[PDB]
């Protein structure tokens, strides 16, 4: 179902960040044969080297444009000209990581905990749809409004069979200081270490985004879970909700809660954010 936008449909208007992946404009779109003008994303990528890079390519397009979520960031449409450029619905404040190391001072415990809901909803979604993502982080979180967040970047992501419950990597390309134990030790993902990586987002947010694993070289980070050590308690958790952290991080990755556990747990903190996240203002 990956709709094709031509050149004249669009138009780049500022750019807004970029990558090693390509940069990325917004823009306005005005569907062929119509007069609305929808704000948008533009993505251009590199030119692909290879054809497997292409495939890779269009196997991310095919994913992002059939997943259908409020909490997940939806592929509006694709161009290709001498290049790829994928087209979104825009997310006007853009990454949540940068959202919460910018504006700090002004966030309640209200919007960390309804955030933690939000993405929890959109990873219970992709689990139904039996896709792990393999990237969750605070990164590849987008904010439409600051009470609206949405899961994007599905570069690394893979859907699973009728009858498999994993999926056997054969490099690395996730950053390892997101990675599930597992993951680390015999290149498995399945949704469980999906809740290994939204455990570490929680921790982002709750730090306000703050690095994992901080000075901490990549090759090291083994060696630092094997010991039992994980990532420590933000100043502003409670107890009730570092547990629930360190839950998302045991070794035993069915000892981890599932997302339709977090969805109802951090609801439930939702109704009384005072009660599990001190801030100082708040
Ligand atoms: C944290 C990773 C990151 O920067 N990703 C990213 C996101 C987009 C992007 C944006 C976007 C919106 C707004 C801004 N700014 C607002 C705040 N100022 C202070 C800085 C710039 C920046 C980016 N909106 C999007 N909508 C849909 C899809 C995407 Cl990817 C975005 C762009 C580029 C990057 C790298």
């Amino acid at each position: 179902l990956l709709r094709i936008l031509k050149e004249t449909e669009f138009k780049k208007i500022k750019v807004l960040g970029s990558g090693a992946f390509g940069t990325v404009y917004k823009g306005l779109w005005i569907p062929e044969g119509e007069k609305v003008k929808i704000p948008v994303a533009i993505k251009e990528l590199r030119e692909a080297t290879s054809p497997k890079a292409n495939k890779e390519i269009l196997d991310e397009a095919y994913v992002m444009a059939s997943v259908d979520n409020p909490h997940v960031c939806r592929l509006l449409g694709i161009c290709l000209t001498s290049t790829v450029q994928l087209i979104m619905q825009l997310m006007p404040f853009g990454c949540l990581l940068d959202y919460v190391r910018e504006h700090k001072d002004n966030i309640g415990s209200q919007y960390l905990l309804n955030w933690c809901v939000q993405i929890a909803k959109g990873m219970n979604y992709l689990e139904d749809r039996r896709l792990v993502h393999r990237d969750l982080a605070a990164r590849n979180v987008l904010v439409k409004t600051p009470q609206h967040v949405k899961i994007t970047d599905f570069g690394l992501a893979k859907l699973l069979g009728a009858e498999e419950k994993e999926y056997h990597a054969e490099g690395g390309k996730v950053p390892i200081k997101w990675m599930a134990l597992e993951s680390i030790l015999h290149r498995i993902y399945t949704h469980q270490s999906d809740v290994w990586s939204y455990g570490v987002t929680v921790w982002e947010l709750m730090t306000f985004g703050s690095k994992p694993y901080d000075g901490i070289p990549a090759s090291e980070i083994s060696s630092i879970l094997e010991k039992g050590e994980r990532l420590p308690q933000p100043p502003i958790c409670t107890i009730d909700v570092y547990m629930i952290m360190r839950k998302c991080w045991m070794i035993d990755a069915d000892s981890r809660p599932k997302f339709r556990e977090l969805i109802i747990e951090f609801s439930k903190m939702a109704r009384d954010p005072q009660r599990y996240l001190v801030i100082q203002g708040d």
